[PDB]
């Protein structure tokens, strides 16, 4: 109720599917936005690392999930991401499915990125199906490591591989618990991201020793799967690790008495595999999904990878996902013309194997029933939003919109609810957007090129020219006449008073990446600031020339400076770990908010009903506690209004907060990997 989502629904790479063979709970891991249980009693999915602080980001990349067969009340991550807090990673051990966790470091033993070549490998984390006690942890470039004390403490148990040229090193780990020897499960096989060189292992003394055992080195194992009878281990490989990579692959199946490889490759196509599952009653059916193929024209619609389905082990194939198959977006209408590709993990659910989950570049794709003629597949999302928010705005009596990575955005007449279309055209991404304040059907967008809406978002036009390049930041005129953009990457702000048609040097030529601001009030005022400088840029004639204010704010914040609706020369700056300081005169002075001794991000909203400012919203540190707060008296007093199992990793790329406009109370935050998350603040019930 109060932590939510703008509805878009997936939108990211699903990494891995992980099913309970015995009870039958799923769920799955992300590359750059946590994992999730899907909530089958609600059927939606449940976010599972939204506790993870700013000093956490890093457990946002989920590197390997591992469920216990013998308990399935256990759960383990293998998270961490290289690109944040120092590339810190941690097993995260749970004993009540998810709902709360322990943090085991791991770091100097070893470490996981969430978002590597060869994510969507594994399971490279397992738990002895013998022996709760006993984790194996296969890893990127440190070795096969173990724990015999459920997680707590880890060993380096086998070094015949540490480091492989795509960083991928050992990506899976099987149990076959048929064998054990003092409880301790003897045989482990394993799986090595690397070609030319032994990539299959088995070892018959308990992880001491391993032997290789691959019919064919020529392609690397991306994930393996042993029968429930212990009989048989099926095996998807290809010629790259993935998702992105792999031209060629193969699907073995190791009889395991004999120690017998078949190539079962579907027929012989030789497309790159990564996804394959068994149904946990019968050995003999198994299903795959191809890794980074895109010549399948799934619905007639879109182009991306195959899903084969065998009921005789491997020794004939009926394909699963083809242009006779229909797409049901389940009400989210957007996913239309999109479908199914990174497909490196695919799942029989075991309550009911006529249901298939495969992962997806975008999400998951449910197909409830894969024993039907034309098959129908799901996008099956909801409760998942795992995109990269760039910008958005909040027009006082009209929509909310989005400017989004990968997605692209959307205009909402109700955030909660799942857009129909998303923006077009867009190339990639939509990076900055603006609107006009006392013209509101005034939009604009900056992709590749920017666009123009007449309609408040509805329909677009490319400006005749988009100086500099694309993806930059952008504000518009309180009239709506005049333009101002800063390419992203570059340092020179431009004007423009005819949507593009011409544009013209600012003079402001030394503010990278600058984020340009319109008064609210007056249509001849804009705002720059400049975490170089310090400085606060103004500008009295429409961006034909700025002047640094008196004063100068400081150093090193954020770009991302807001003006205040109906107060003409007020400006927020987030100053990082300079706290947070506000003008009300254009920047010939500045308040300093006490208490606040750093800010990430400030964002505007609605005023509460009796007061006379708009309310502030803040991601930063109130008297030493960092968070999300508001204040509804113009900072002098201030309360949060996130808590500490909803911290999403902080603000992420998209570094904003935002207060909507309409509802007060509302705030939007950028996440890493988590969609627009909001808060409903407004507690009053
Ligand atoms: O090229 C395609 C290829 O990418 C591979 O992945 C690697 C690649 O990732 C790019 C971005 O991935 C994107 O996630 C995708 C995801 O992969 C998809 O599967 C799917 O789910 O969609 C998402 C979204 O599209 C992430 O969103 C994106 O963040 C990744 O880019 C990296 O971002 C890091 C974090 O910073 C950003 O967010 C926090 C903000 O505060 C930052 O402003 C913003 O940059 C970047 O790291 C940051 O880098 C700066 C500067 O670093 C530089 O200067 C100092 C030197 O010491 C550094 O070495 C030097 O790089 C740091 O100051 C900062 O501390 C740090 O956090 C990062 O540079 C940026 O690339 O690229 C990074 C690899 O790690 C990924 O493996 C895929 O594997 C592959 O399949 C294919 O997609
Ligand atoms: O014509 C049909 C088909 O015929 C085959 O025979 C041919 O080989 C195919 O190329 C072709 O399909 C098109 O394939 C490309 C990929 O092509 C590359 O790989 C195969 C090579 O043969 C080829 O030479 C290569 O050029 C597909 O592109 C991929 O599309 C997905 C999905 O894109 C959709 O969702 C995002 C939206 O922005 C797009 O408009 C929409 O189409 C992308 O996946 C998303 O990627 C981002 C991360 O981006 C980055 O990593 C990959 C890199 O290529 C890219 O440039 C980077 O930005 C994630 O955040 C998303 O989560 C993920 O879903 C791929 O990035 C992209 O390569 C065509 O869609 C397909 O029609
Ligand atoms: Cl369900
Ligand atoms: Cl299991
Ligand atoms: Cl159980
Ligand atoms: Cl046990
Ligand atoms: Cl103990
Ligand atoms: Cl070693
Ligand atoms: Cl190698
Ligand atoms: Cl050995
Ligand atoms: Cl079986
Ligand atoms: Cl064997
Ligand atoms: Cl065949
Ligand atoms: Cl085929
Ligand atoms: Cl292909
Ligand atoms: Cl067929
Ligand atoms: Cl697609
Ligand atoms: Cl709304
Ligand atoms: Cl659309
Ligand atoms: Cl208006
Ligand atoms: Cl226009
Ligand atoms: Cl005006
Ligand atoms: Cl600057
Ligand atoms: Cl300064
Ligand atoms: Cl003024
Ligand atoms: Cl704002
Ligand atoms: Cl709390
Ligand atoms: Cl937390
Ligand atoms: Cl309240």
């Amino acid at each position: 109720q109060t932590f939510g989502n703008v509805a878009l629904g997936g939108g990211g790479f699903v990494s891995g599917i992980i099913s309970h063979k015995t009870s039958g709970d799923v769920y799955c891991r992300t590359d750059v936005g946590g994992a999730y249980r899907w909530d089958a009693v609600n059927s939606k999915w449940i976010p599972l690392l939204d506790w993870t602080s700013e000093n956490e980001t890093t457990y946002q990349g989920v590197e390997a999930l591992a469920l216990d067969p013998q308990n399935a009340n256990n759960l383990y991550l293998l998270a961490g991401t290289a690109y944040f807090n120092g590339g810190k990673t941690a097993i995260l051990k749970s004993t009540d499915k998810g709902n709360t966790f322990t943090e085991v470091i791991v770091t100097s033993q070893f470490t996981a990125h969430g978002n590597r070549l060869g994510r969507a490998n594994g399971e490279r984390l397992a738990v002895d199906p013998n022996n709760s006690s006993i984790l194996f942890c296969g890893t990127g470039a440190n070795g096969l490591w173990k724990s015999t004390n459920g997680g707590l403490t880890w060993t380096l148990a086998w070094n015949g591989v540490t480091t492989t040229s795509n960083g991928n090193g050992i990506c899976f780990v099987v149990f076959d618990p048929s064998s054990v020897s003092g409880g301790v499960t003897q045989t482990i096989y394993i799986g090595v991201s690397r070609t030319g060189a032994n990539n299959i292992y088995k070892s018959t003394d308990g992880g001491s020793t391993f032997t290789a055992i691959q019919p064919d080195n020529s392609f690397m194992p991306h994930r393996a799967v042993l029968s429930s009878d212990n009989s048989t281990l099926y095996v998807a490989m290809a010629d790259g690790e993935g998702p992105s990579n792999g031209g060629s692959g193969r699907v073995y199946k190791l009889v395991t008495a004999t120690g017998t490889w078949t190539n079962i490759t579907p027929n012989g196509n030789n497309f790159p595999y990564g996804g394959v599952s068994v149904d946990p009653s019968n050995t003999n059916r198994i299903i795959v999904s191809t890794e980074n193929a895109w010549s399948n024209n799934q619905f007639g619609a879109t182009w991306g990878d195959f899903v084969f389905f065998s009921a005789n082990g491997g020794n004939t194939w009926t394909q699963k996902l083809s242009s006779t198959s229909t797409l049901n977006t389940n009400g989210i209408g957007w996913i239309a013309g999109r479908g199914i590709h990174w497909a490196g993990s695919i799942d029989f659910d075991p309550l009911n194997t006529a249901r298939v989950r495969v992962i997806s570049g975008n999400g998951i794709f449910t197909c409830d029933d894969i024993n039907a003629s034309a098959t129908s597949w799901k996008f099956d999302v909801k409760g998942m939003e795992e995109t990269v928010v760039l910008d958005a705005i909040s027009i006082p009596g009209g929509s909310f919109i989005s400017a989004v990575g990968d997605q692209f955005g959307a205009v909402y007449s109700n955030v909660y609810a799942y857009p129909a279309k998303v923006h077009t055209p867009t190339v990639t991404s939509n990076n900055g957007i603006a609107y006009a304040a006392n013209n509101v059907s005034k939009v604009v967008r900056a992709t590749d090129q920017l666009y123009y809406s007449t309609d408040q978002g509805a329909t677009w036009t490319a400006a005749a020219s988009t100086i500099g390049g694309g993806y930059g930041k952008i504000a518009l005129s309180a009239d709506g006449n005049t333009t101002l953009y800063c390419p992203s990457g570059q340092s020179t702000t431009y004007y423009s008073t005819d949507n593009g048609g011409s544009w013209t040097s600012t003079g402001v030529t030394t503010v990278q990446d600058a984020c340009p601001i319109a008064d609210y009030v007056n249509t001849n005022k804009f705002y720059i600031y400049s975490p170089t400088s310090g400085q606060l840029l103004v500008s009295t004639n429409k961006g034909v020339s700025f002047t640094a204010s008196a004063v100068n704010p400081g150093q090193w914040g954020s770009g991302r400076a807001r003006a205040v609706p109906d107060n003409e020369g007020s400006v927020w700056v987030a100053l990082n770990g300079g706290g947070l300081k506000y003008t009300t005169n254009n920047g010939t002075s500045w308040t300093t908010v006490p208490n606040v001794s750093y800010c990430g991000a400030v964002g505007i909203g609605k005023a509460a009903t009796g007061a006379t400012y708009p309310a502030v919203y803040i991601w930063g540190t109130v008297s030493g506690v960092r968070g999300m707060f508001r204040s509804t008296d113009q900072g002098a007093s201030w309360i949060r209004i996130n808590d500490d199992a909803h911290e999403w990793g902080g603000p992420g790329n998209g570094n904003f907060v935002m207060g909507d406009m309409n509802v007060f109370g509302r705030v939007y935050m950028s996440t890493v990997g988590r969609g627009l998350v909001t808060i409903e603040s407004d507690l009053s019930a």
